[PDB]
């Protein structure tokens, strides 16, 4: 949890427009940047929160800004460029808001790729959650091209959280007009042709409502299984095809709770196991893995069926601290939960707990109607203290048994700390300084590491305190979240959502 | 959690018949028995697990045995007598099982068991051993002699009452019982100047409704604050149609209803029509209930699932070897300490939102369009088949009020093998544990000059069947850190005990 109030209101600098740079700046290093840390921290976020006098209203509306911290021989540079999307280009051309954003109507689907960036073959794509992804140059931060996924596969959109296997295979999920389709983009072959042109639907998940698909932000992947969590946050397609924005089309199903779904990855087949539990919002899967014919499903949950995005309008996030805390009082409560999904359902065990694993308090009750009612093991819970934007040692422990998760700590939705969670012991570590607003921590392994947490986490920190530089790149030891170094920059950095470390 | 396996199988001594004593034994003290500790630890449990060749099958079948540890000037005595119930007396007379027990049918109208093996509580100047039926047994707390059988049906409209009545500081007794369908709160007043039996002044103050017209839920305990009564209606139902059958045969699980929580106004004696709903669990023990700015804080010892946990408490299963005991518990409901927060002020304008605006909890209450209030708990403690059970607090000063500390018996796949302290604010835990040592419910006794909530000791009866030890002992831990203060060792075995009290003298 946080041990800090924010009466000075410095967090408002997260949602303040910035200018892009023409070339990279030098970042003043204090401490020692590890000499094995060679590459680029690439991160996406909103950078432009108004077009002249026309404001953007929601956190997910601001125009995509691609950030880069370069590391080499203990030196750090910072660079940022706005992504030349249709949304941005046409806004600069017409000097107004042309494309409708998530929570801002224009008076044409948005390609404002402000959420994440991920590799496909030798290429990198900035993305939002629509059919449009933007190819970008990871060295120059130049916009290369717009890609429409609808040209290649049957999906109306795809999440900003595709899973990436070690061979370079990309998995993602998207709504299809109703079902949810898993897209598979293969690795780059010898022919050297665009892997997106070889895209295909491998498996389809069914929908709880014939005309209303659930909002899906992420999904789980193991070597053998795909996990999809269908939440009570529904998209109303009747309202969708009608001065409306995307937010206007969301509603909450009060009765359905949460439906969990598993598919066989290798046999490309949906499994008809009716996993059921109480209602929550879900944005981020932490990790999924297999343990003796059980799926371990670690989730960042929000307890309630009301859409958490309702609390992320810029007007509310820009209020003074006492008003920010009051606004969050009736919001869903954040909670890290472990669900255990049994793969072997024997009818003879009807009415009993199927979770026979010795190291969990998670339960799965087989009912007479063949629904499997799940109760979670709670890994972390703090009052309006969200362990969010979860990261692991993905390359080695993604989809596999693991111990450690890293997270951005939200204090009534304000990011004010970095967190480490041992998911076996439930022990936590916290890094926190006053009036300091960090980003998602990204784990980088020591290249010769045998241990899970042998490396560093990188976070971009906004520090608007009068006796400090506006922002800095923070490097913590992954072991205990003890500070290793900072790279301070002389310009402000807005909020960033997701990114990756590109090793060079 | 426990850090110990039990391959030696010493826990079998919990379920082994013992003989009563004619007079108290001396208990060999090691350490220092507090000199301010003056009175009697009275505890109830099964003592006779067979009548000749006829066995009792369930944990709650063995014949009531009343235990007493007396403390005075740093010295300890131990005494035990079987309660002379109809069940016990007629069993000794006919040399067979005469009365049907919870999980044991008797073979030659309906003769209900008065086997008071569960708890003992004060009413006026009297003490009553009880089970969960209409029959409670008046006992002499000094001699452990059986005085009388009392039928609650002679006084108030209930078919039974729990072994967990709440007792206010003035001596007022509250309890809950099924009535053929509703659940009735019984109020027994304090002893008046006229000096007449307070039970003859018993009355029903408020009635809770039933989810099923013909099937009442099993109720083991309930919550009480200065202003409110809290009742938790679980999916464990009693089938009155089915009611050579025993009590266990009549229980079934409602798969769809989950848990319904109910509040009544204590002082206005009126049921509040707030439809609190959550996921299915078994509930035996409320920890404590209190009021916080028009919210009820409801701390519960839960079992996650709708299957009846009592299904796992047959003596044949509890007497198996350790690896088989652990295997048997694998598919059982998982124990979990949960805090539920019940909003008292429901505004329709907050429909679809979390009503729990308290700043120090992650518990939620969602107001739905059908006016049901869906609850999610704050989990205070969770360990794999590691139950924090038989909860106790500083009851006299913090019962029904804001509090920090609970004490518990730790169950390891249903085997009691440790004592636990839980800070319900910080979720910090303390554990006392020795190998091949099987403790009882810890009972808190305050230091007479206590300033803090946990200024005192907990008393536990420990079965230690290890060859290089005496069979059993009275354990005294410091309530602060559960550090050992003293033991009073006895040279005879003690079976499992469920509940009791410290009677100050
Ligand atoms: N990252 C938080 C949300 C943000 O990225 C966002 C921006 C714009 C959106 F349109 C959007 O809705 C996704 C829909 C796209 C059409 C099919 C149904 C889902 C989400
Ligand atoms: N504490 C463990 C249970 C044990 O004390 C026990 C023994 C005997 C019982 F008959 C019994 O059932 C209670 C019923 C009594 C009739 C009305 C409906 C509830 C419970
Ligand atoms: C660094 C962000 C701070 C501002 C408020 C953040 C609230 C996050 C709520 C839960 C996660 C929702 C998804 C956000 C990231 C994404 O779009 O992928
Ligand atoms: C000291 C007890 C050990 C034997 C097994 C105990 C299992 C208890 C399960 C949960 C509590 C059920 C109620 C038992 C006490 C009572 O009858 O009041
Ligand atoms: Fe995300
Ligand atoms: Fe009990
Ligand atoms: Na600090
Ligand atoms: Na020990």
């Amino acid at each position: 949890s946080s041990q800090v109030e924010h009466p000075a209101g410095g967090y408002k600098k997260l949602f303040e427009t910035v200018e892009e740079l023409s070339s990279p700046l030098t970042a003043h290093v204090t401490g020692r940047i590890p000499l094995w840390l060679t590459g680029s921290l690439l991160r996406c976020g909103p950078g432009l929160f108004e077009v002249g006098s026309e404001p953007f209203y929601h956190l997910f509306d601001g125009q995509a800004l691609l950030h880069k911290f370069d590391f080499k021989e203990g030196h750090v540079t910072y660079h940022r460029r706005f992504i030349r999307t249709d949304a941005y280009v046409r806004a600069m051309t017409e000097k107004r808001i042309v494309i409708t954003e998530f929570g801002t109507c224009a008076f044409e689907v948005t390609d404002n790729a402000l959420v994440n960036i991920y590799p496909v073959g030798e290429d990198y794509y900035a993305c939002t959650e629509t059919n449009f992804i933007t190819k970008v140059n990871p060295e120059t931060l130049e916009t290369i091209k717009q890609v429409d996924l609808c040209n290649y596969v049957s999906v109306n959109g795809a999440t900003a959280h595709p899973h990436i296997e070690n061979d370079g295979t990309v998995y993602n999920i998207g709504n299809c007009f109703i079902a949810y389709n898993i897209v598979k983009i293969p690795p780059l072959q010898a022919d050297k042709e665009d892997p997106i042109s070889k895209s295909e639907i491998v498996v389809q998940f069914p929908c709880s409502d014939r005309f209303k698909p659930s909002y899906v932000h992420s999904f789980g992947l193991t070597p053998n299984y795909i996990v999809f969590v269908e939440t009570p946050v529904k998209i109303n397609l009747f309202k969708f095809l009608s001065g409306a924005n995307y937010m206007d089309c969301f509603e909450s199903n009060e009765t359905m709770g949460v439906w969990l779904h598993i598919a066989d990855k290798k046999r490309k087949k949906y499994i008809n196991n009716k996993y059921r539990t109480s209602p929550f919002n879900l944005f981020h899967h932490i990790n999924t893995y297999e343990d003796h014919e059980f799926l371990i499903v670690d989730l960042c949950c929000w307890k309630g069926f009301e859409f958490v995005y309702n609390y992320l309008y810029l007007a509310n996030l820009r209020e003074n601290w006492e008003e920010v805390k009051k606004n969050a009082r009736k919001a869903p409560q954040p909670e890290v939960r472990r669900y255990v999904l049994p793969l072997n359902i024997d009818k003879a065990d009807t009415g009993k707990n199927l979770v026979t694993l010795p190291n969990t308090t998670a339960t799965a009750i087989l009912c007479s109607d063949e629904t499997i009612w799940l109760e979670p093991e709670v890994l972390f819970s703090g009052p309006r203290q969200a362990f969010e934007f979860p990261q692991i040692n993905y390359q080695k422990y993604g989809g596999k048994p693991y111990t450690y998760a890293y997270g951005l700590g939200l204090n009534h939705f304000v990011p004010d700390r970095l967190c480490k969670l041992n998911v076996k012991t439930k022990e936590t570590w916290v890094w926190q300084e006053p009036d300091s607003y960090p980003s998602e921590p990204i784990f980088v392994s020591h290249p010769d590491a045998l241990e899970e947490d042998d490396g560093v986490v990188l976070s971009v920190v906004v520090s608007p305190g009068a006796g400090q530089k506006p922002a800095y790149l923070l490097i913590l030891n992954a072991k205990d979240l003890s500070e290793v170094a900072r790279a301070e920059v002389e310009i402000n950095i807005p909020v960033t959502f997701h990114g990756l470390f590109k090793k060079s």
